[PDB]
């Protein structure tokens, strides 16, 4: 009965800030005024983005930003709290552009967390920025820290948590404490960079917003749903990077927690987080996209799914050929590979040759243009039903999405999410979650409850035997076992209590 978080990103490029206006779409497509009172009430958090970490290793705005303008935009955002007292205006630091391994400011992130001094300096700048511009929390989107930088990242977060908590007291914000969150990897590959230390990373956070989308892209040889909730056996599968993380577990432990290959879905990412001890479901937030990814050069037979394609994976778009027919915004953004739900909705009702299909295993829609060989994977009010029920059933913290300017003018995707969680007249008790493939891995954090005869010191056990000891149920991996679980590596912990 705790309200589910609804975290929407508000992204505005510097040039739009420096020329902000709420009366001319050509310049500021999505002004703050578009976030009507109705919308502000369906949100719990708005992640204003993005800020960066400069060469000075402190949190800061983009140099070219006109400060007076920024503050005004921000103040328009915080002003929305007048409509919803639980609304928090967070500010996000990073994003793919600034922080990816090959990003412009990548070094600043690496160095910012290098030592206690840099950390305290960084942390202190985060809180200073928060207080100065009037934000309600700090969101850090480093995509992503690598194994050796993790301890620093972790220490930085703890530092930020300390300062924020102190600030909540100083500001008498007990009823709406300052918060700390991060955008987390939503796919095993990037997740494997810090997966072994999830517990420590999540400890200082109110939420970890999983970017459970972009699970398919033009950088992938076979077209696929970018945010399948569940797996489709007919779809591609992937190498389970997590089994290569520095977990220090045994072959048996790794194999049971990380089947491979596997289906790269939203369910897999959530379950992968829940497999680790100390990672509470309530802190896990499911990210969903308000845009679709388009591919060209697909062949028929499966409605464009799981087909080879001829889409360029480079960034920026290495071409001037805007082939996503009907997509006007794609021209405005010089990229036919991404389209907002808003634009997609228009394309569908526009007789452009697109046919909306539904994959009942993944529980997600897609578009197929038989004439031109196009495929678009995206989410909508229908896929969100399943994702919302999954969030409630799995007792997750809520939902996050990128980004507000991609919802249609009526704000339907946001309203759908709010409805599924809060409408007294909405009933999904009979909504069928389907037979799509579930992630079946088992780890220390999601061991099933079992019962077994207590271990008897000095007893010899055959292979496959089960016993209880030190709070867990154990099974032998082979025969003639003469020692106790934990002291004899012939036992596999398979249950709890
Ligand atoms: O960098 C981004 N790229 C698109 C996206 O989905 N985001 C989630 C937060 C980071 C941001």
């Amino acid at each position: 009965s705790t309200r589910k978080a609804v975290i929407g990103y508000y992204f505005i490029p510097t040039n739009q800030i420096n020329n902000y206006t709420e009366t001319d779409t050509s310049v500021v497509p999505f002004p703050v005024s578009n976030i009507t009172p109705a919308k502000a009430k369906q949100l719990t958090h708005i992640n204003f983005s993005f800020l960066d970490i400069n060469s000075n290793l402190e949190c800061a705005w983009d140099p070219a930003t006109n400060d007076a303008k920024a503050r005004d935009v921000v103040n328009r955002l915080t002003a929305l709290k007048a409509h919803n007292p639980s609304l928090r205006i967070m500010f996000s630091i990073g994003g793919w552009y600034y922080s990816n391994d090959l990003g412009v400011s990548h070094a600043n992130y690496v160095n910012a967390v290098k030592t206690p001094a840099s950390r305290a300096k960084f942390a202190q700048s985060c809180v200073r920025i928060m207080k100065d511009y009037g934000f309600d929390g700090v969101d850090i989107d480093w995509e992503y820290p690598q194994a050796a930088e993790v301890d620093g990242f972790i220490a930085a977060l703890q530092e930020i948590r300390t300062l924020l908590n102190q600030q909540t007291i100083t500001d008498g914000r007990q009823a709406l404490p300052y918060q700390l969150t991060i955008a987390g990897a939503g796919g095993a590959f990037f997740l494997s960079r810090y997966y072994s230390k999830l517990a420590q990373i999540v400890a200082p956070l109110d939420y970890i917003n999983l970017m459970t989308y972009d699970l398919a892209g033009p950088w992938e040889k076979v077209t696929n749903h970018q945010a399948a909730l569940f797996g489709d056996a007919a779809g591609p599968t992937f190498y389970n990077a997590l089994r290569e993380a520095n977990l220090g577990w045994s072959w048996e432990e790794l194999t049971r927690a990380f089947p491979s290959p596997f289906s790269l879905t939203v369910d897999a990412a959530v379950q992968q987080h829940l497999m680790m001890e100390g990672v509470p479901s309530a802190k896990i937030v499911m990210g969903v996209p308000f845009y679709g990814r388009a591919f060209k050069g697909v062949s028929g037979g499966n409605g464009g799914q799981y087909s080879s394609h001829s889409t360029p994976g480079e960034d920026p778009y290495p071409s001037t050929d805007y082939w996503l027919v009907g997509c006007e915004e794609c021209v405005r953004d010089k990229d036919p590979r991404i389209a907002s739900y808003r634009q997609l909705e228009q394309m569908l009702q526009g007789n452009y040759g697109y046919q909306r299909l539904w994959n009942d295993k993944t529980k997600t829609p897609y578009l197929y243009h038989a004439q031109n060989g196009l495929f678009v994977t995206y989410d909508d009010a229908e896929s969100f039903k399943y994702k919302a029920k999954y969030i409630k059933q799995q007792q997750l913290g809520g939902v996050m999405f990128w980004h507000l300017g991609q919802d249609n003018r009526n704000g339907d995707l946001l309203a759908a999410l709010d409805r599924y969680f809060n409408a007294a007249d909405y009933d999904d008790s009979q909504l069928d979650m389907g037979t799509g493939l579930r992630y079946t891995g088992v780890g220390p954090g999601n061991l099933p409850i079992m019962t077994a005869p207590a271990y008897v010191p000095g007893t010899t056990y055959a292979q496959g035997a089960l016993v209880s000891y030190q709070g867990y149920v154990w099974q032998t991996k082979w025969g003639y076992i003469t020692s106790a679980p934990g002291s004899d590596s012939a036992w596999l912990k398979v249950g709890r209590v």
